[PDB]
């Protein structure tokens, strides 16, 4: 048993360094977004700019909340997958109803995500008339890496917290 | 024990009054649902008009806005810090959207149809708000009775 504490205390640090590197990526993609923003503001009409900014913000928020709901839903579902083996009286129903509402909120968030995809294409369309193929490339890559980065970040954070709670017991 | 009796009296009276108030609130809720339905059919009317007159892209933007509205408001109320603040910015951006949609509809539509759009939205939010407020008052009064009756 005593070896697990050291092994996990090692992989945990591995994942921590991974969090640091991924954070550096967050900074890079951030300044990249600031430069894309600078260009759009510099070439696009004010309204179009407002639409662009709205899109990036709404993207951040939507992807965030969607990932949160996905997480909590996984926690509940897995809590039932592990609890059905065990025995507890009356507590399953509460997790069933909470599962229900979380499914509602999650499907809502997924609809918002879809709307934000079609929006994304609107923004790309209004940018395609002004920007270059290089600037459009930096834009597409900017958004894609934004979503991917925040996702992977929250996943890693889940794993490291899981390890912490694992050695605490 | 005279003041004890006085307490039983005043407490019972307040119980009856609270109960009546809860009846008023419930009636207000059920009557509100009717308004929700009416504004819903109105919404479908505006949707069909915009559908027939507008382009598929502009129409897609209109539908997107309408879909996002109820969701954003629902979140702001379900929360009302990171979560709630996100809801706040999404609300502001949602208002700016609203003005975009209104601007692309103002030229296509007529005067009365446009008034139907504006009203439809105003009530689309107002009704969710008022409904939340009602559930709040009802919850409060219920808990107060739970405390007084015991």
């Amino acid at each position: 048993k005593q070896e697990l504490i050291e092994s996990i205390s090692r992989k945990l640090q591995v994942l921590r360094e991974a969090r640091e590197s991924l954070l550096e990526d967050v900074q890079a993609n951030t300044v990249l977004g600031a430069e894309v923003e600078a260009i759009v503001k510099g070439v696009c009409k004010p309204s179009e700019f407002d639409k662009f900014r709205m899109f990036i913000g709404d993207l951040d928020k939507v992807v965030n909340l969607l990932l949160s709901l996905s997480g909590r839903l996984a926690r509940v579902e897995n809590a039932l997958n592990n609890l059905d083996d065990g025995a507890s009286p009356g507590d399953r129903q509460s997790l069933l109803e909470k599962q229900r509402v979380l499914i509602q909120q999650h499907e809502d968030a997924k609809e918002l995500k879809e709307n934000l995809d079609r929006r994304e294409r609107i923004v790309f369309d209004i940018l395609a008339n002004y920007l270059s193929e290089e600037s459009l490339a930096d834009y597409e890559h900017f958004v894609k890496m934004k979503s991917a980065l925040i996702i992977e970040q929250r996943e890693l954070e889940d794993k490291i917290h899981l390890g912490e709670e694992q050695l605490k017991c």
